[PDB]
């Protein structure tokens, strides 16, 4: 009967875990300040309202910013949590680098003050958004949770650096504390009914949307960041992993808080890196139009090639990435067909 | 456009700088909360009302908060900033370690605040008080800026290195910012006056505080954290650095930023590494008194040696720390006798 947080619950992977938290049996409080989520019709984001349907299941909801110290303060008071899956935040559009202070305000002192009323209010359970961008730029390959941090590039990338660091000092210092840090690889796809997805808004920075932008008809063509990076084809590599198969994890990661873990740190990601060519290609495959594109200048600051070393999860998080690169071509394309311009307010 | 803030001003480094801003020429509008610092009988922390009667100049506080944005704000708005000197956060009072959140909230939080009104009203000229925990375990000796950082020990060591990123981030992004990040080493020593002076409460954290104590007969002996070393008396060497020379870096520091000179690091140590018992025998020669100490266990995650390469600012802010062991013993030992209680109970 105690709750589960979610923070940043009406983005991409907050409203897929949503649903598998509600299909699961668990009962969410959601939280998000449509930074970058659709409001719907109604008081809930559209992506939510969806939830509510896919899953027969209610929603509970509340418009607020983590930066909010009074709303949240309250928020904690009134329900009592069991434990937060922290997804809100700031992430790069190709951003950070040029606005470190929005990363460091929105992403570090809003989760400083998010673990502040946590611990206040004696909920001492986190699951934690990171990214496989704290190891910086590979030094070796696959990237095992071993692999140096903190390395590279940018503000969005130390925001998540600084604050996985602080999370390892606060459980440190106290036993009490469990935390479980993901650290997710390159998210893809979209619940198997086509309802819901990513919902870029403007020109989608990246891949993925961006080919499904240009096989829907959008978009002419896909602009190729590169094609003479040291890999097999010239083109980046990255590992891929279904935004089903991750939700997913998040359930694995509260169950791992019950057994009173500690401080845990695990990547998410399938194992298998594939490059920009083989997406359109399977992207081609799952929408059966053929989709175009144009070698262009590399990306600044991107890699070469990056993927994970899953085993870690597999065997402490009792989880793995089930669903292939076809599902997750077939899933985006789903969502994309059946939603040409992304959500919408209900007609 | 002519005031300098100086934030924590009424600590131990920030009253000293307060001092020598002063007395170079400046004006000083200073911030504090009283967090560690001790509050005298009227407006003014006793350190700075002292630092007025030393000067003869007069201080402008203000009592507040870093962590309060509408604060900061009512602050900018009253006063014209040309640069800003922070000192505000809190130190390991061995704490660090055990209370995480408190060092985040107030040096990593504080900080982006401070920051972001900076940015707002276009005062983008900032100095700010780093340390040498920044270098983590010394791989080399002494220690240059080229040396490695972060790996630090703790969430207070790690809250400085974060700090120095965020500010090198911001400095990358906007090329009109000028900040000058200052790795202190192991500040020392007092005003000449033996008026001002580090004013711990309980039982003293630091080397020399403790020593001075055991000097004038507060503590009973000093406890050496070990002597098996790889150090040539076996005891821990550090840079020791009279604050009078660290509080003039600052002024220079300044200096710096009218250069537009974008972000720059500089080490502020003497170069000159001291151990514990070299330590102890000066404060003995300083204070004509009798200092027992008794050697015991290392304390948890100390570093053998540390010590500053002085070259690069010597160089580049054109400053050098002037006072040795001697000077720092003595000026340590007048602020003691002549204020066996600090500031004040
Ligand atoms: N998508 C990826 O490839 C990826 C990779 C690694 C890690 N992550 C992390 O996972 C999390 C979720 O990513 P996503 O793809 O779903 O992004 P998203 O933008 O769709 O989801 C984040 C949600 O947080 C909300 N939000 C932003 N600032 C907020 C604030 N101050 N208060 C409340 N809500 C706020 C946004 O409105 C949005 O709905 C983020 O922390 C992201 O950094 C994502
Ligand atoms: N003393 C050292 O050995 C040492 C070593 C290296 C770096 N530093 C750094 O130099 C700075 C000054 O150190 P110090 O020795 O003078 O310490 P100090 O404690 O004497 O000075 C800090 C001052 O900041 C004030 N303060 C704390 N939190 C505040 C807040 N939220 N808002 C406003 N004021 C606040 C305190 O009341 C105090 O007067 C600190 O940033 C410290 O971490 C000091
Ligand atoms: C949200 C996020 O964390 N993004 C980061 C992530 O991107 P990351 O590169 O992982 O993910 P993207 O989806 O942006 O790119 C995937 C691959 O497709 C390529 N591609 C993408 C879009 C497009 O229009 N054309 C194209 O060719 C990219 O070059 C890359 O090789 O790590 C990069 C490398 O550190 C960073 O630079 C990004 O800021
Ligand atoms: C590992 C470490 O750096 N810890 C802190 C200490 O550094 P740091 O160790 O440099 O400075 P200290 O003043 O605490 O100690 C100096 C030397 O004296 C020894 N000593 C100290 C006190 C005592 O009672 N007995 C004794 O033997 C220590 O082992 C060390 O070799 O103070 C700094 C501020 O000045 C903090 O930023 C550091 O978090
Ligand atoms: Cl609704
Ligand atoms: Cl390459
Ligand atoms: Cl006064
Ligand atoms: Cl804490
Ligand atoms: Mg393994």
């Amino acid at each position: 009967a105690e709750k589960v947080l979610v923070t940043g619950g009406a983005g991409y992977i907050g409203s897929h875990t949503v649903l598998e938290l509600l299909e699961a049996g668990y009962l969410p409080v959601v939280i998000d300040n449509f930074h970058n989520a659709f409001r719907g019709g109604g008081s809930l984001p559209e992506s939510l309202r969806r939830v509510q349907e896919l899953t027969g299941r209610s929603v509970e909801f509340e418009e607020m910013d983590i930066l909010d110290q009074g709303a949240l303060q309250r928020l904690f008071k009134k329900y009592s949590f069991m434990a937060v899956i922290h997804f809100a935040g700031l992430k790069a559009m190709g951003e950070s680098v040029q606005k470190p202070l929005d990363y460091y305000r929105v992403n570090l002192t809003g989760t400083i003050q998010l673990l502040e009323i946590m611990k206040a209010h004696g909920v001492k359970n986190l699951v934690f958004s990171s990214s496989a961008t704290v190891y910086g730029n590979p030094q070796y390959l696959p990237l095992d949770e071993a692999h140096p941090t903190g390395g590279c590039t940018n503000p969005y990338g130390k925001s998540k650096f600084f604050i996985e660091e602080m999370i390892r000092d606060l459980c440190q210092a106290d036993k009490t504390w469990n935390v479980v840090l993901l650290r997710y690889f390159n998210p893809t796809g979209a619940h198997a009914s086509g309802c819901i997805g990513e919902d870029p808004q403007g020109i989608p920075n990246n891949l993925m949307p961006y080919v499904s932008q240009v096989a829907i008809g959008r978009r002419e063509a896909l602009n190729v960041f590169g094609n003479d990076y040291d890999t097999e084809d010239g083109t980046g590599v990255r590992d891929y992993i279904h935004v089903v198969d991750l939700a997913k994890g998040h359930i694995a990661a509260l169950r791992k808080l019950k057994e009173q873990c500690g401080c845990r740190i695990y990547n998410l990601g399938t194992g298998t890196g594939y490059s920009v060519l083989q997406m359109v290609q399977a992207m081609e495959k799952a929408s059966g139009k053929k989709i175009p594109y144009k070698v262009v200048a590399r990306r600044e600051g991107d890699v070469a090639a990056c993927y994970a070393n899953p085993s870690l999860a597999q065997e402490e998080l009792g989880w793995t990435a089930a669903l292939g690169l076809d599902r997750m071509c077939e899933d985006l394309w789903r969502w994309q067909k059946q939603n040409p311009s992304g959500f919408g307010t209900q007609a």
